[PDB]
């Protein structure tokens, strides 16, 4: 995140951080057994890492909770990055409480000037690389469906979403990916690309999870 501020310790309750050895992604807790993140963040191997801070510390909350089944959307292009949306399935439940919670799925796609939250422990600066061990959240509001595609023309699909600011300055960035885009309570958004971070006229580009609810829930029920 670039431009944004330190959230405070488990104040995003349902952000996940996806560990390889490493921390390469983020994702968002959808019930006690899933999780959803980019299909462009899938690997072998993912441990999930619930009710982090510093994802270098432990301070005492986290639950860390191997993956049993990680399913990439049927319809993914990895070179257009269309369809960047991905299930991962935890081998156990995971436990409840203030600090660890599930964010609910949107009945409704949001308009555009909507105001959002993004977060994620990715890269914190336009030019060069400085890694943050806490969690860091931004303020941003969905931008017009017109500006998105004049910024990046050729390029949005109905399945993306542009959300930021076109002077620049704010953004996320890499490392965010896979990680939640919250509005009014419900999760509307994932980190999917973009051109470079906080660049004039080039804003984050959003997975639109309120097109993909009905395979999130028919996978969830019958896996
Ligand atoms: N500035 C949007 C973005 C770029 C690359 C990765 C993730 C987000
Ligand atoms: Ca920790």
């Amino acid at each position: 995140i670039v431009g944004g501020y330190t959230c405070g310790a488990n104040t995003v309750p349902y952000q996940v951080s996806l560990n390889s050895g490493y921390h390469f992604c983020g994702g968002s807790l959808i019930n006690s057994q899933w999780v959803v993140s980019a299909a462009h963040c899938y690997k072998s191997g993912i441990q999930v890492r619930l009710g982090e801070d510093n994802i270098n510390v432990v301070e005492g909350n986290e639950q860390f909770i191997s993956a049993s089944k990680s399913i990439v959307h049927p319809s993914y292009n990895s070179n257009t990055l269309n369809n960047d949306i991905m299930l991962i399935k935890l081998k156990s439940a995971a436990s409840l409480n203030s600090r660890v919670a599930s964010i609910s799925l949107p009945t409704s796609c949001a308009s555009a000037g909507t105001q959002c939250l993004i977060s994620g422990w990715g890269n914190t600066k336009s030019s060069g690389t400085s890694y943050p061990d806490v969690l860091k959240c931004l303020k941003a509001p969905i931008l017009s469906d017109s500006s998105c595609k004049s910024a990046y023309p050729g390029q949005i699909t109905s399945n993306m979403f542009c959300a930021g600011y076109l002077e620049g300055g704010k953004d996320s960035c890499q490392g965010d990916s896979g990680g939640p885009v919250v509005c009014s309570g419900k999760l509307q958004g994932i980190v999917s690309w973009g051109s470079g971070c906080a660049q004039k006229n080039k804003p984050g580009v959003y997975t639109k999870v309120c097109n993909y609810v009905s395979w999130i829930k028919q996978t969830i029920a019958s896996n």
